[PDB]
């Protein structure tokens, strides 16, 4: 088609890891679907994560 983009090499968006300042200030400085879809993601996970660790919670 018209757009040939003979070079492709990246993705569209990649938080491999954000500090948690930027993270919200980005989030309460920028705005996108995409930004903020991925902030919730990382936040939601960030805190998924931090809780397994401390605690799996788990009571046999």
């Amino acid at each position: 088609g018209p757009l040939g983009s003979p070079n492709s090499g990246t993705k569209k968006y990649d938080l491999s890891k954000w500090k948690y300042a930027e993270l919200r200030d980005t989030i309460n400085t920028s705005c996108d679907i995409e930004l903020l879809a991925a902030c919730r993601e990382e936040f939601h996970r960030r805190l998924k994560v931090y809780h397994a660790w401390k605690s799996k919670n788990k009571k046999r």
